[PDB]
């Protein structure tokens, strides 16, 4: 069956592994345990087709930026994330695109950019923002809910579907 090899990537405390989590184990992370690197591995069916989704959840911490080389090489399709309630963080993950297209010398590397936390009130990202981020990188914005789940799904399957696009 077909491996796909997804790569969670965005500033601190986004909700990275909360998306994660929720996607392969079915439940809310309410603490904030920051990550080092961590993998995920889980057998999928996806428009049909029997896969499996190997998922490497990245470190947002400063700290650890030196082990971006190393993953965004092997990565197949990167799950760009930022949270609605936070501008720096959409900021940030532009520059995370851009890194990706440097480590991967190519304009034409998988990518979903997902507005999380979008179950909250305190927005400052607005959808058209991130939609015109999107737009510019010809890739797909969508938004979601690690606490309620609200697309979730659709983030992962929609990077898997990216990666069959090309
Ligand atoms: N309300 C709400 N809180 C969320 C959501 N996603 C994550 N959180 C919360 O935000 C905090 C950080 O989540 P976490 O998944 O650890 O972020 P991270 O991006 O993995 N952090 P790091 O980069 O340090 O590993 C946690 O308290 C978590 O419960 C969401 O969609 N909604
Ligand atoms: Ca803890
Ligand atoms: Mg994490
Ligand atoms: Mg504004």
């Amino acid at each position: 069956m077909t491996e796909y090899k997804l790569v969670v990537v965005g500033a601190g405390g986004v909700g990275k592994s909360a998306l994660t989590i929720q996607l392969i184990q079915n439940h809310f992370v309410d603490e904030y345990d920051p990550t080092i690197e961590d993998s995920y591995r889980k057998q999928v069916v996806i428009d049909g087709e029997t896969c499996l989704l190997d998922i490497l959840d990245t470190a947002g911490q400063e700290e650890y930026s030196a082990m971006r080389d190393q993953y965004m090489r092997t990565g197949e399709g990167f799950l760009c994330v930022f949270a609605i309630n936070n501008t720096k963080s959409f900021e940030d993950i532009h520059q995370y695109m851009e890194q990706i297209k440097r480590v991967k010398d190519s304009d034409d590397v998988p990518m979903v950019l997902v507005g999380n936390k979008c179950d909250l009130a305190a927005r400052t990202v607005e959808s058209r923002q991130a939609q015109d981020l999107a737009r510019s990188y010809g890739i797909p914005y969508i938004e979601t809910s690690a606490k309620t789940r609200q697309g979730v799904e659709d983030a992962f399957y929609t990077l898997v579907r990216e990666i069959r696009q090309h």
